[PDB]
């Protein structure tokens, strides 16, 4: 199978995506000080294979090798995030100049290549100190969050013109603070309730907060992972659950952010009083430029009584074409999930802002890697972008998860989502098949 792009306009968005814990290394380096997953990497059992981001692919060190992959791929943008802890290493007060300097001169460099910046304020680094006095269950963080993207922007903005405010906060919050398998790996629902809604707060400020600081006006958007929730049966206790799964994964995010409130079905699921101020919900549904979906898979989900609150579990899909984390490639979910976007919700700009796959790579001596089914994931997700776009949604552009291989958070760096391959020992970047036919997709497009 070979796509067919020319359905999508010229100024489509072509980018790929990584964030800073990910890639960045230099964990105490030039003033920077730990976030809260520096201290999950601690945490013996946390990560798979006990690895760390304390190196990771030294892309601090190393940005150049980074910019000479995007250059090879002839992306349109490029997808990163600033480092928190190393713009505000404690979350408050001083700015570390240095940290600061680093994503400046990385912006320099990806305007004189003609590669645009689509920069995420927040992909989970939250600094520890911020942590130490509650993190996400204390609504002062919101503010400290704020406050950076101020900072951030009032630099940046008058070259960046397209920003993220929060990275998946379902992850932060839910998996983050309920499941307890991220940073901080807390397992408390009414705090990682009360934490989703400090989260969409600090949504809602960054977003002010951008459009007061930055010296150009900002396009600024959430992005949120998304997954159809969809019955394992037909029974009607399973239509009930997977209706569950699907405010707790999507609706309690996209509700209120788009000013409907947050859904009384979850409202009344988690019996967890929010921490409500008068005017918060204008701010959570503070207006926005565009909404990033992040998709790789769907959730069949059936009925289940032993899950305390939720009284839900996800089973595995159906299709026989499984990731090696086991998950489900289903192109269609992304179609769906794009026209829900464009229908149920009246987006008006949306960006896929992730999407990608995970396979066992082969190098060889020279770490040159030929991964087919990493590139027919790429193909058939692409073609479902396009029959969206037939449809009418109206998708802007398209970023690949991910550049590079990278540390992928509990389960350390065995799943390797890289268009290019990376050599951990060496820092080594070499592109993969899905890179160079990813590139060819780009070139093919723009002629």
């Amino acid at each position: 199978f070979m796509v067919e792009l020319s359905p999508l306009r010229q100024d489509f968005v072509w980018g790929t995506a990584t964030s800073a814990y990910q890639i960045e290394g230099a964990v105490a380096d030039d003033g920077r000080l730990p976030s809260i997953w520096d201290t999950f990497c601690r945490v013996p059992g946390a990560i798979d294979n006990g690895d760390t981001g304390d190196v990771a692919c030294d892309s601090y060190h190393r940005w150049p090798e980074d910019l000479a992959l995007l250059k090879q791929l002839g992306v349109d943008a490029y997808r990163f995030s600033i480092a928190w802890p190393r713009v505000i290493p404690t979350g408050s007060g001083a700015v570390n100049t240095a940290g600061l300097d680093y994503y400046d001169r990385v912006v320099d460099d990806l305007l004189a290549e003609g590669i645009k910046p689509f920069v995420t304020l927040y992909h989970w680094d939250l600094p520890q100190a911020l942590q130490d006095l509650g993190g996400w269950d204390n609504r002062d963080t919101a503010y400290r969050f704020a406050e950076y993207a101020a900072v951030v922007g009032a630099k940046l903005g008058d070259r960046v013109r397209d920003w993220v405010t929060l990275n998946e906060p379902l992850c932060s919050a839910w998996i983050g603070h309920w499941e307890g398998r991220m940073a901080p790996g807390i397992t408390d629902p009414a705090i990682a309730v009360r934490a989703s809604y400090n989260l969409l707060l600090a949504h809602g400020l960054g977003v002010a907060a951008l459009r007061d600081a930055c010296p150009e006006p900002p396009a600024v958007g959430l992005v949120v992972n998304l997954s159809g929730c969809e019955p394992a049966s037909q029974s009607p206790e399973d239509i009930r659950a997977a209706r569950i799964a699907d405010g707790h994964f999507n609706r309690w995010w996209l509700d209120p952010t788009s000013g409907r409130g947050f859904p009384a079905d979850m409202v009344e699921t988690y019996g967890v009083e929010l921490p409500e101020r008068p005017g918060d919900l204008e701010i959570i549904a503070a207006p926005t430029d565009f909404i990033g979906l992040n998709y790789y898979f769907r959730q069949i989900i059936e009925a289940d009584g032993s899950v305390p609150v939720l009284g839900f579990s996800q089973v595995p899909g159906p299709n026989a074409e499984h990731t090696m984390i086991d998950w489900e490639v289903h192109p269609a979910g992304l179609e769906e999930l794009i026209l829900r976007l464009a229908k149920e919700y009246g987006a008006e700009k949306i960006y896929v802002t992730e999407n990608g796959s995970a396979w066992v790579d082969q190098p060889d001596a020279e770490f040159a890697v030929d991964d087919p089914d990493r590139t027919a994931y790429l193909e058939e997700h692409l073609a479902a972008c396009v029959r969206a776009v037939e449809q009418g949604a109206p998708l802007a552009g398209y970023f690949a998860w991910s550049l590079m291989d990278n540390f992928e958070w509990a389960r350390g760096y065995a799943p390797r989502f890289g268009l290019a391959y990376v050599d951990y020992p060496t820092g080594t970047r070499v592109m993969k098949t899905s890179g160079k036919r990813y590139a060819d997709l780009i070139r093919g497009h723009r002629e």
